[PDB]
């Protein structure tokens, strides 16, 4: 079989790496991949907005699976053009990827079908939106409705932050159609975890859970990024959590959306809230998480593919996960997340330490080396039977791979093993 992998990021580099071992798998391709994969993935130079070049080249190179990594194409409906042209595809319709695409629409579902979240009311309305700040207080949380680039997001701590952002948002349409409905909730704490399933109408395959830290330093100090590093499991997170995160907001969330008619098949990511009333459901996402696909896939002990292929022709299947631990770092471009430059040189990004695997984010080969091609630039990324020692494992890689024109938080996963301790 051929599979196709579509996107480019670390999150699609770690897909082409996993479904590379499936024993089904003649041909891997990645649309349009990067430089990074090509041990993994053949790159077919189609990029992962233009549909109509993906569906004809799927359609004609007789590729039999499709997993499409990032969230805009499933959002704009990419999986619905598959399907027409009759290729086997892997995530969510146009009509399902809005549980994404509208956090109006899914703080709504989880209203309706009493799925535990942050209390919430949406806006069209500057003023209405700015009484309602207001009343409520800071600190608050208001987002934009549509994606926004990733940066819809403001957890305000005071009412002129909250207030300037919806100025932003509604007066300056400054996301367009994206930011003309806003969601403003409740601000939320605790401990911060993902929980992925594959979810086909009502089946729900859950994954082990990661947890990911989105501030640039330190600490957790600084401007958020697209994530730092990551890890799995979270060992400060019990067994008896997931499992009711499984039961009281995937299942039903899952059920939801079939009896919504916009039944759902991909992976279904809820950003969930370990709070002191329990969990809550911070977000939802249609697809793979980056960075948590990074730790989360390797400990598959299950060939991804055949996974698939049971959940898409409705078998039984088989997933099991190994005990062992991931843990993530990502180097940076330095200035990341404001500016940065690419094509700094920044060496083979090999490492010698073993259980690593290097999945590359932002990348280009250049002069047989590695230059930089984007803020966040590799997921160095180690196992092992501990969280502990892979803790100590992708430290060591780091410093081993590690280049001028790169940052790195050091202290990813030191929180966590602590307060598991
Ligand atoms: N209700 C809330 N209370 C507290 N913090 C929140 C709340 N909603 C969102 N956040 C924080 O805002 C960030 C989430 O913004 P978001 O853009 O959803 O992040 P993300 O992880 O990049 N999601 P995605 O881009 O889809 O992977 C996290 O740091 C959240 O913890
Ligand atoms: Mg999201
Ligand atoms: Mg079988």
């Amino acid at each position: 079989m051929n599979v196709l992998i579509i996107g480019k990021g670390g999150r699609e580099h770690t897909l082409a790496w996993k479904a590379a071992q499936s024993s089904l798998v003649e041909n891997v391709f990645a649309a349009p991949g990067n430089d990074g994969m090509a041990a993994s993935a053949q790159l077919v130079n189609i990029e992962e907005s233009d549909h109509a070049g993906l569906v004809s080249f799927a359609k004609q190179n007789q590729v039999g699976l499709t997993i499409v990594g990032p969230e805009v194409p499933l959002i704009e409906g990419l999986v619905d053009e598959f399907e027409k042209a009759g290729l086997h595809v892997f995530g969510p319709s146009k009509a399902a990827a809005i549980i994404e695409g509208s956090k109006q629409f899914a703080k709504d579902l989880m209203k309706k079908y009493d799925i535990p979240t942050a209390e919430y009311e949406t806006f069209t309305s500057f003023d209405e939106a700015k009484a309602y700040v207001q009343e409520k207080g800071a600190p608050i949380v208001i987002k934009a409705d549509g994606l926004a680039a990733g940066k819809g997001v403001t957890v305000a701590m005071t009412e002129e932050e909250a207030i300037a952002c919806l100025h932003d948002f509604l007066e300056d349409e400054k996301f367009g159609d994206a930011s003309a409905s806003v969601v403003i909730e409740e601000y939320l704490s605790g401990e911060e975890f993902s929980l992925m399933a594959f979810v086909k109408g009502e089946k729900v395959y859950p994954m082990v859970i990661a947890q990911d830290h989105k501030r640039a330093f330190d600490g957790d100090k600084g401007p958020n990024t697209g994530g730092m590093g990551a890890y799995s499991p979270v060992p400060q997170i019990s067994e008896e959590t997931v499992r009711h995160a499984v039961e009281t907001i995937v299942k039903p969330a899952a059920k939801a959306m079939v009896q919504e008619g916009r039944s759902f098949t991909g992976v279904l990511y809820a950003g969930l809230m370990l709070t002191e009333n329990g969990s809550k459901v911070i977000e939802f996402n249609a697809r793979f998480g980056d960075p948590e696909t990074q730790v989360v896939l390797p400990r598959m002990e299950s060939d991804l593919v055949q996974v698939l292929l049971d959940l898409l022709d409705d078998k039984e299947v088989d997933l099991r996960w190994k005990d062992t631990a991931a843990v993530s770092v990502v180097l940076a471009s330095e200035g990341y997340p404001e500016s940065y430059a690419k094509g700094t040189p920044i060496g083979s990004l090999a490492a010698e330490t073993e259980q690593v695997v290097v999945f590359h984010a932002g990348t280009k080969a250049e002069g047989g080396e590695f230059v930089t091609n984007g803020g966040r630039v590799a997921n160095v990324t180690a196992f092992d039977e501990t969280f502990e020692a892979a803790r100590d494992r992708v430290y060591k890689a780091v410093d081993e791979i590690f280049k001028p024109g790169l940052f790195f938080r050091k202290d990813i996963g030191a929180r966590a093993l602590k307060a598991a301790q």
